[PDB]
């Protein structure tokens, strides 16, 4: 929401942590921050949220940047939360001097329980000078410092759990920070860092997933307690899908146990994986704008997303033909010659804009086995884009159909017939060999021994022959295979062997 937004003067920010790849969850946040900045002719910041040290097997900044670019989302400037550590320490000391923060040595358990029943910690009435001595203990990372945290002094009997003295600063000496190594011994918490950094970076409208705690009241308290320029904060609903593993632990488990080969595998929820699967950014954003709110912990179905994507791509992608390579059946039109005839057709029967292709045909054709099995003698069918034929005799040898002889009747009425089938010309030196990948979800349950619900058999490969014209497609082109479905060209192997990912269609 854009409470009191001023045209030309809105600043939003997308703040992903830099210890992982962007995934579809991130997408709603990135999109809404851009949608509202553009609505008000404002700007969107990119901020890498690195307030606390992590052990990162990579610097994900570059991948996050390129995913944002691939979604069309541009940002005015890039910052890191850790850019503001010194300022945040300043503000922590300010808090301490106004008696709005104190140092607490209480253990984890005792502190959680105290907060539950609303009893004030023994240290809540520590003196300002003592709180400062202990904060400096934390700053230098001494034995005493590592036993202390800084907490906000708010209201322990508040109805809101987030207002009962939330931690502001922790002392962490063992894990190094990806930017500052061990230069910092204490680190601000997310709850403290977030409002201050928003105010001092010039954010006007902070957007955030609803975490179903009233963190908004606490955020505002920090801004008002410290007398900072005010920031509006609004919480939207999280985007999460059924049958989708988001736990980083389980995702790396997949990678390491060779269920998938990389984090870009098309079954992964990463932005790259799902674009590899054939989703358009236009579909993602339209789905987001149209989905409406969702309540706590609800999970979307994939069907409306892939149906929107289908409606988008159907009118602007070319159509080709493909048959099963190993089980295709030879069809002979015994009235024609083996002279190869070549005729121009539209790549799209309703969109001459995408242009023309060349169609080759012969006396000899390949058709699908399941199509051959339905044919019987003196049946008038239609070879799509070519014309009617009349089947003559099905030459079956020991049950396995081996041949079908027919006769051209191309000038017959293509409406009379009810069987319309796709075909390839039998020109093996020109047909394109392709591998087709039909993917399925990595787990079988909508949500969570979990290894018991992994679909290890979720990458189905099949080998096909495709029409020659498909040679013109470049990597990441999307298209339709007649009577088969929607596909995206993923890779061109040696000898122009194509690797094609079936796009879910809903
Ligand atoms: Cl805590
Ligand atoms: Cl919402
Ligand atoms: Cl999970
Ligand atoms: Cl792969
Ligand atoms: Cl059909």
């Amino acid at each position: 929401a854009m409470a009191n937004a001023v045209i030309g003067n809105v600043v939003t920010r997308f703040p992903p942590e830099p210890s992982g790849y962007l995934h579809v969850g991130h997408a709603k946040a990135a999109f809404l921050n851009n949608y509202y900045a553009q609505m008000y002719e404002g700007k969107m910041l990119l901020r890498f949220d690195d307030t606390n040290p992590v052990l990162e097997d990579i610097k994900y900044e570059k991948s996050i940047i390129e995913d944002l670019e691939n979604l069309g989302l541009k940002y005015e400037k890039i910052s890191y939360s850790s850019d503001h550590f010194d300022l945040l320490e300043k503000y922590c000391i300010d808090m301490i001097k106004m008696n709005k923060a104190y140092a607490d040595d209480t253990g984890v358990e005792d502190m959680r329980n105290q907060r539950g029943e609303g009893i004030e910690s023994i240290n809540r009435n520590n003196s300002i000078e003592k709180n400062l001595e202990l904060f400096n203990e934390m700053r230098k990372g001494t034995e005493i410092g590592q036993k202390n945290c800084i907490r906000a002094k708010i209201n322990m009997q508040s109805k809101n759990k987030c207002m009962r003295d939330p931690v502001m600063y922790r002392c962490i000496v063992d894990v190094p920070h990806h930017k500052h190594q061990f230069k910092y011994k204490c680190y601000p918490t997310y709850d403290f860092a977030c409002p201050i950094i928003d105010s001092i970076e010039g954010v006007t409208h902070a957007l955030r997933t609803n975490e179903y705690s009233d963190r908004i009241e606490q955020y505002n308290w920090f801004i008002s307690t410290l007398n900072l320029r005010k920031v509006y904060i609004y919480e939207f609903s999280r985007l999460a899908f059924v049958k989708t593993v988001m736990s980083k632990r389980k995702l790396k488990w997949f990678v390491e146990n060779n269920v998938v080969d990389s984090w870009v595998d098309p079954r992964f929820p990463t932005i790259k994986g799902i674009l590899r699967r054939g989703l358009t950014k236009e579909a993602l954003f339209q789905f987001i704008l149209e989905q409406g709110p969702s309540k706590a912990g609800n999970l979307m179905q994939w069907d409306k997303l892939w149906s929107i994507n289908k409606q988008i791509i159907d009118p602007i992608i070319p159509r080709y033909a493909a048959v099963d390579k190993n089980s295709s059946i030879l069809l002979i039109l015994t009235d024609l010659t083996d002279q190869v005839i070549q005729k121009e057709r539209d790549l799209h029967m309703k969109n001459k804009s995408l242009g023309t292709c060349n169609m080759y045909y012969n006396n000899k054709y390949l058709i699908e086995l399941e199509d051959a099995q339905t044919l019987l003698e003196n049946e008038e069918i239609t070879l799509i884009k070519l014309g009617n034929i009349i089947i003559k005799n099905i030459e079956k040898e020991n049950g396995k159909i081996k041949q079908i002889n027919a006769l051209s009747n191309f000038h017959g009425d293509f409406k009379t017939t009810k069987k319309k089938i796709h075909w390839l010309p039998y020109l093996p030196q020109q047909l394109i060999t392709c591998t087709l990948y039909e993917y399925d979800h990595l787990i079988t349950v909508d949500k969570f021994d979990w290894t018991n619900f992994i679909n290890f058999n979720s990458k189905h490969e099949t080998l096909v022959y495709a029409e020659p014209s498909i040679s013109s497609l470049k990597v990441s082109d999307k298209f339709q295979f007649e009577r088969r479905g929607y596909f995206i060209l993923d890779k061109i192997d040696p000898h122009h062997h194509l690797h094609l990912i079936k796009i879910p269609d809903g």
